[PDB]
């Protein structure tokens, strides 16, 4: 150990911070948040220490380095970008036995400013000990997208039930596995967050009067079309705290690696047998009532075309409580992956998302789709490929509209293919499942907007 | 944040710990392990002080507290089992401006000791300042897990490379892009923990005879509709890693705050704003520059903002660009709202929108509608739609701030619509279809 890690309480205490460029403002932003009592020396200060002196959050001195300035303060940091400045502050800060920091030369003096994630009053810091900022910033990266963003809340809740832990809890070991149970509750985090009261009585008391090792609970996330990267924050948090994962297959492989070590998976997808909604359902609240956390992954998004609320509406008098995580769904990831807006100036506004044939049980409304100005998105629309070519120039439709389809959207075999709607049953002979059709102006700005690498 | 975390050099420096008990030992072996010059002041002591006493790595100072024994040290530690005592100690470092901790009482005096993971040079320190010590421990636990053991290995031997990565290197996207490498090379990093260095030197020169691109690049970045958890993971990588971000008064300060402290930003919006054109030179200027430039729009960049505008010219000026889609206002606002999009015979089409629209398209169905921007048009739309063939019975709903700590939901029907549309402000959504009525048989985010 070459660093030892303190954290500071700097609420209404003097700090000094000599420079007033760009670098300076962000200490004393950071500084300010800490809530420090700040002094900032320079010989000019950027618009915005203007803008938080005449607002009363700061005390500007404007001239050269006043040492005097360090008599009673706890913390100083050197940002100006002369180095014999610097060393003078550095100086003087240490024969008065100040912590200070200067910014470019990191174990020049003092102490060294860590990378931090905030959640507070629950905090990580990194520190390269000065070797690799490009690694500590890799860390809070990965540390940011680990940690919940109402960590905190709860954090700060605690104190309200360490009592009535110790009462209903005797044994040291049972207490621990509540508040393992009680830390990752995000529903109570986001509750206390909303402000919402009622909520945060009926998520806590149920913490105590469920048994203490069940956490029933359904969670909807949404996978993404298939690219880990595209997975949201909060979904990769939901999938790392699930005791079962309920997925189908157009869930990614990359995604399913992200699955807790071992927490049980259920595959009820079509195999190489269709296995019927209702029993899925029954699976989602019947492990639930057994005390699991449930995640039900969904490719693309919960919500669209994706049979989601059916999942959710057997679940209000189960008194299983449930929430969903949206996705990036195959009409967003494909239209960012191969170059073609839903939207663009005049092209536009009007963006229709709509289901082919597979899923049925009336028909298909030609003109009221063949109409003017509106970019279309067929899903589920390949078997019918030609059926849609067809029926869309004869409602008007021109002839040379381009058109074009994506399979394996955002993946790394994604493959796009495009011309002209009277090609369209033919280039979807060049595709295969899972795919989807886009028909408007918007797929010429392709030769203009193309980056991703095509299959 | 109550707390800021600063790591101290305490190497030749004096520090003083009040106390000779177990507390007080695991304290005094930590800041022996940072090197200090410590004194232990205590009535009595347990064995390993006297050990270390007379192996010469401390001073130990016998009696009761001495106030002066303070006068050269820069970090004071009270760790008695009298309560009196040690808020003495307290006392007098602060009016010497010393930061000060007492073991039993962190909401007292000026710092606490955190949690560390250790793999020196690189070093984790975790903290919920006295609020949660068994949330802190947890993490600890996890933490340690988490980090290769031998990670410190590639911190120090990044830091020797440094000053040959300069010297190979002249523009700041060159050196960026052999860091990035670098960290991503399992090779070296397993060739370094296996001390084996002729595979060591092989992969090292191989990095530094490649040919690495110059040029900065745009990308657009979708940061959803607010709450900072819908970003994506990629999303979060480029916020993270950015020169500097480009941003609207739609990507929520949650989301602001994910982006790397020290990247510089520039604010696009009602201070009008930064008429496109502007916008649109912003970011070529700032690439040509060799900048990594972040344009972080709100929703989904492909479907509400100018996103293909603001790139539609970077193919012809040579400058990289890519897309990462967001979760649209649309998906987002309606699923915490308690409304999907779609259900069994409910819709087969999902249209977003927004003088003119087509009404009498827009007003048919066995679909769900959604208006992104209209609130000041929202009497005209339910008078057109009512006129051109929409059963008045139909549920809208309006929702503000969606997906935020403070989002809004107004119900009702078309009828009704024009009003609700009072009963809240921007920015708002507008939900129109049958998918509305599900709103209380499936609403999970709140209760207002
Ligand atoms: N990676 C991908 N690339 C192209 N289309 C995809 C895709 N993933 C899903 N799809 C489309 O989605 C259809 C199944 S319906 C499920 C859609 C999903 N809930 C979403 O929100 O995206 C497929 O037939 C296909 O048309």
């Amino acid at each position: 150990m070459d660093h030892l890690p303190i954290f500071c309480q700097l609420r209404d205490r003097d700090c000094l911070i000599v420079g007033g460029g760009d670098v300076a403002e962000r200490k004393a932003r950071l500084l300010l948040e800490a809530g420090a009592r700040l002094t900032v020396n320079a010989l000019t200060f950027i618009p915005q220490f203007t803008v938080w002196a005449n607002e009363g959050m700061l005390t500007l001195v404007e001239g050269p380095f006043d040492e005097t300035l360090l008599d009673s303060c706890w913390l100083a940091i050197a940002a100006t970008d002369d180095d014999t400045v610097n060393q003078r502050v550095s100086d003087a800060a240490e024969s008065r036995r100040i912590f200070c920091n200067v910014v470019d030369a990191p174990k020049a003096a003092s102490f060294i400013m860590p990378s931090i994630i905030d959640r507070s009053p629950l905090m990580v810091a990194v520190s390269s000990g000065g070797t690799s900022p490009v690694l500590a910033r890799l860390l809070r990266e990965k540390l940011e997208s680990l940690l919940p963003q109402h960590l905190g809340q709860v954090a700060r809740y605690a104190g309200q039930l360490r009592a009535r832990v110790k009462k209903q809890f005797a044994t040291m070991g049972e207490r621990r596995r509540f508040w393992e149970k009680f830390f990752v509750n995000d529903r109570l985090a986001q509750s206390l967050a909303n402000a919402d009261e009622k909520a945060v009585n009926a998520t806590t008391e149920r913490l105590f009067s469920e048994p203490l090792d069940h956490r029933g609970e359904v969670v909807l996330v949404g996978a993404g079309p298939g690219d880990a990267g595209l997975l949201t924050l909060k979904g990769l948090q939901q999938i790392q705290q699930a005791d079962i994962v309920v997925y189908d297959r157009l869930v990614s492989d990359d995604i399913m690696n992200l699955v807790r070590r071992d927490a049980d998976r259920v595959f009820v997808g079509k195999r190489a047998h269709c296995v019927p909604q209702e029993e899925i359902n029954q699976i989602l609240l019947r492990e639930a009532q057994k005390g699991k956390r449930v995640v039900r992954l969904k490719g693309g998004d919960p919500f669209i075309f994706g049979r989601g609320g059916e999942e959710l509406e057997t679940l209000c008098h189960a008194g299983i409580p449930f929430s969903v995580v949206p996705g990036i769904t195959a009409a967003s990831g494909c239209s960012a992956y191969s170059g073609i807006p839903l939207t663009h100036r005049d092209y536009a506004q009007s963006v229709r998302l709509v289901t082919g044939h597979l899923k049925t049980g009336g028909e298909l409304d030609w003109e009221n789709l063949a109409a003017e100005k509106q970019t279309l998105v067929f899903y589920m629309g390949l078997n019918q490929a030609a059926t849609i070519q067809e029926k869309l120039i004869a409602f008007g439709m021109q002839a040379d509209m381009p058109v074009a389809l994506v399979e394996n959207g955002t993946s790394v075999k994604q493959r796009v293919v495009h011309g002209v709607l009277t090609q369209l049953g033919e280039l979807a002979q060049q595709v295969e499942s899972p795919a989807l059709i886009i028909v408007g102006r918007v797929v010429a700005l392709r030769d203009k907007l193309n980056w991703f690498s095509n299959h």
